[PDB]
């Protein structure tokens, strides 16, 4: 029986080609997405394609709110109804914008910026344990978590948040056999909204190639981390940043 | 003139040391509190009787809602309201206990009042206290055991990895206000006062240093130095005061 | 057509398995060995009798001296002449004794040991390496315990904390050069053979993740990642394959 | 009775201002130096003329070598002879300069002074430190605020400065039940080097968040004054960095 996996914000950009290359390796997979209804179930059909009714859609909000830990307990249900289990979590979903300290109100800045880094992978977390083999979950962390860009302030501490969550609950589920291991991207793909001016000036940072990784690249660490050869491996966050993380300023 | 100092949580325990602290280097001091009024009361009343007009109290829930921007935004008037000026924040207030992944407050409660008081109050604070604006300073009670947590303690140690990184944040970003932003990362200092003696001896004892917790004057002491004109060169600087826990093998 | 690798230390425990998995994936290999040489031939035998001229012995003593570069040179030199390329270069070999800050080799010879194989043996392979320059990287075997450390190791400690300065040094230092340097670091892995089975239990059991210590092949597989296309973007990266160990408090 | 400190490389920059501050706190201070006598001797001229008996100069050479563990152990036996007494060692000598990995000193000498003075030295005044008490007793190491951001070339220096965080952390585990407390101090751009121009240390200055400019050196020692203080009687195997929140901008 193939192991069955859920990939969030699954529709475009890491999370598709996440969701792909789990596939490839012989999983089922829910899509989840937010707005992306169209690249989601474009993505489906692409995966049915190549072999029948293994990969099905599932739409949530993750912003946080009152409903948020029911919408979370859905999208674990979604799988375990498609597919009859759930092997493998990626929190991948988030929400990316700049919320300067000194001058969206600030409340839904909060509650989107913090609620899709960090409080729906918890409670993601939480509804996968609760329902369970090698099981694992992989949250999509920051190499740069630490030499953070200038008014991401609320961005950052959901992103630091996850980092806490990775080794909080690789500790709580290691006697459930449940491995939670992170992978860090620096520069990825580029914002569809940046100019190219602007793209070319952080990719000249990378010391690995001066090039952003590829989407396929960071889903290889990801299918690392869900693979028998990382079995004795939690709480363990992978940097793929071509050495983005180790240059002075 | 004096300057003034905002300190959340600052009732009890180690937020109390923290403003008396304060007080005895000269600040005048906002206690802010939110259940604790009658101790926060006696204590503004001790700090007032030692020179006047120099302690008011302010209470907030520092719980995450929609109006908590609003609260914290308020407690920073507090201190312009009562002293004219703002110096110091020291986010100190803390919401701390076990929230379990497997299995009676609802877990939207949970991440309201741990995430809130942790980080997202800290945060709004900090936005509060910079927008306001020498010797102008932040210090976050932040933890030193962020990497080695509590077992079914993740929602609270969510919170104090996101603190970690507004401390970086913030230092980054208000640098060029003069503002400096740092923490102070306790390992066992003071324990909860419903615990039993048997279980405090039992974390006293994995303490190297002494094999005991930290005062709430020693963790205060840290405070007193990253404020200082002694610190004036540091910022997003968090420093533990541990007697070593955090090194500490399983 | 094959690339080649050189392990050091590959004639036993981690090492061995190191070579053995990345014969198996298809690298020629490099043995090396300080004084296990019947071990160290015998794997040597066992590769080419699996495929014929895929695997040498190479002896040096990676002491700290005023001849180690030379044997360092002679290391990655031996790997050129057997195989005429040199893709993969994994620091393995490393001394690990307790050195006492408070009290027959001398402390001369302990520091030469312990920072000669644990930290400037790896340095002076990496310049080697670098120099005689595909899919190049360098993997160095670290240690997930290196910031909770073992009581009297301070001298092997201060070994494994310089190699992970190595290891993010030359990864952006040999970036433009196309080489990757990653690490690997254990918790727990194969217990000393001279450790009594009570003590053995005592630091398996404190292992969340299955309570056991990591096979010889765990580690051997994360190397086996790095050194992957599937890592082609990752240099300066460190993982820990410990079981979750380095997580757990006091 | 005063309590007495080693700093090694006292005799310049922030080496010398760390002296001047435990002396101007009250301590009798040891003056290591190794090239530097004339500016050494000066410093003890100075503060003894400040308070008789109270600073004497102690000469080594801190390159790895087979006589280092006697050096080392001689430095620490320099205070106990001037002063009777050893409360503060400040482990600040330090050698400092490229080892590019990829092309008139010899490699197996740029590993000698850089790790020697960088974390052996470090490592064998401690034990000799320890040793010798067998109260207010406590190491501080200068580190580098850097050291996972490291600079260009300079392998061995950062191996040296990451080797001595670990010797800060062991040291603090170890000699926990001593009652000794080993601490460190990581500048991130303080005073720059004698010889660059304007132009180079205006690069550097700009680059610090927190005022644009260097640490002073008494910046620096403001904080080992605090960490060797009372008021940091629980600090044990913390690095405070002092670095204006350089150590935090990204590339
Ligand atoms: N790209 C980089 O360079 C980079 C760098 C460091 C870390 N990372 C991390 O890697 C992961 C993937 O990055 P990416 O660039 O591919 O991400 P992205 O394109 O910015 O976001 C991925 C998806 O998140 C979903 N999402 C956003 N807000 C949501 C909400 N309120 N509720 C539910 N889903 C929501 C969106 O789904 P819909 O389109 O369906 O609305 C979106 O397509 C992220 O966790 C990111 O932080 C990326
Ligand atoms: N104690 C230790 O061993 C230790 C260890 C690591 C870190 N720290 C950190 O050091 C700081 C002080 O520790 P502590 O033990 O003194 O703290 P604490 O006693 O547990 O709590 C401090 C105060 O936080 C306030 N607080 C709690 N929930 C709040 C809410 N919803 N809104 C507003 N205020 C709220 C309470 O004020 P009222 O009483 O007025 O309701 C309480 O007295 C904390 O940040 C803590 O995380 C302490
Ligand atoms: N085992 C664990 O639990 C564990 C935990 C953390 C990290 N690690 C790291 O993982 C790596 C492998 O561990 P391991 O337990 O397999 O190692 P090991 O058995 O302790 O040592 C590996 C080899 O290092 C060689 N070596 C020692 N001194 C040498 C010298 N002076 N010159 C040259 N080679 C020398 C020896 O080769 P000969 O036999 O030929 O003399 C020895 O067989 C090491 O780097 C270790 O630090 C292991
Ligand atoms: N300056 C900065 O921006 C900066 C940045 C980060 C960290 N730090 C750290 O802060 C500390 C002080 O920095 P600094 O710039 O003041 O130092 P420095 O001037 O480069 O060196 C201080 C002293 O080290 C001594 N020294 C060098 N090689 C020695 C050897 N072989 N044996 C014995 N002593 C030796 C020299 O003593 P003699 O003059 O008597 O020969 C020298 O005056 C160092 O540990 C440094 O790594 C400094
Ligand atoms: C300020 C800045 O852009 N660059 C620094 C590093 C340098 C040099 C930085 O903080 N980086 C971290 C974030 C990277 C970009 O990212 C994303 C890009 C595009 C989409 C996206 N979506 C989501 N959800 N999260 C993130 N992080 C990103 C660039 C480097
Ligand atoms: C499970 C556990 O306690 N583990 C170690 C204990 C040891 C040794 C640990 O992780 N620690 C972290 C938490 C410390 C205790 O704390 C507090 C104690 C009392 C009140 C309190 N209030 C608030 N707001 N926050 C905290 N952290 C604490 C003990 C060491
Ligand atoms: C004091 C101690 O061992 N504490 C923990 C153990 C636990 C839990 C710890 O610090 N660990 C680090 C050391 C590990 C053992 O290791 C080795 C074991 C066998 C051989 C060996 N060879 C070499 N070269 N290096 C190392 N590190 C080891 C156990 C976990
Ligand atoms: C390549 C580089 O310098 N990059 C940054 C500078 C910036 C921003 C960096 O890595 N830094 C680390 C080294 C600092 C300079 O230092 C010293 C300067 C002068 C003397 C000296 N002596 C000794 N013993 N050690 C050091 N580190 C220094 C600049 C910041």
């Amino acid at each position: 029986e193939a192991p069955a996996a859920v990939v969030t914000g699954a529709a475009k950009r890491i999370g598709r080609a996440i969701a792909v290359k789990l596939h490839q390796t012989g999983y089922r997979v829910v899509i989840h997405y937010h707005n992306s209804a169209e690249a989601a179930v474009s993505l489906a059909d692409e995966l049915n394609k190549e072999r029948s009714n293994t990969a099905v859609v599932c739409q949530a909000d993750l912003t946080n709110s009152n409903v948020l830990p029911a919408s979370c307990e859905e999208i674990i249900n979604s799988c375990f109804r498609a597919f009859g289990r759930c092997d493998v979590l990626v929190n991948n979903a988030s929400a990316f914008y700049p919320t300067p300290l000194v001058q969206k109100t600030v409340e839904t800045q909060v509650a989107e910026l913090i609620g899709t880094n960090a409080i729906a992978p918890f409670l993601l977390t939480m509804s996968f344990a609760q329902r369970q083999s090698n099981l694992s979950i992989v949250n999509l962390c920051d190499a740069m978590v630490d030499q953070p860009c200038m008014a991401f302030s609320l961005y950052n501490m959901g992103k630091h948040a996850l980092v806490g969550l990775t080794q909080s609950a690789a500790l709580e589920l290691a006697p459930y056999g449940i491995r939670v291991n992170g992978v860090a991207p620096g520069v990825s793909l580029l914002p569809v909204a940046m100019g190219e001016e602007e793209k070319d000036k952080w990719r000249r940072k990378v010391p690995l190639g001066r090039r952003e990784a590829s989407a396929e690249q960071i889903a290889d660490a990801v299918i690392f981390l869900v693979s028998g050869s990382a079995q004795y491996i939690t709480g363990s966050i992978i940097k793929v940043d071509g050495g983005l993380s180790l240059v002075h300023a």
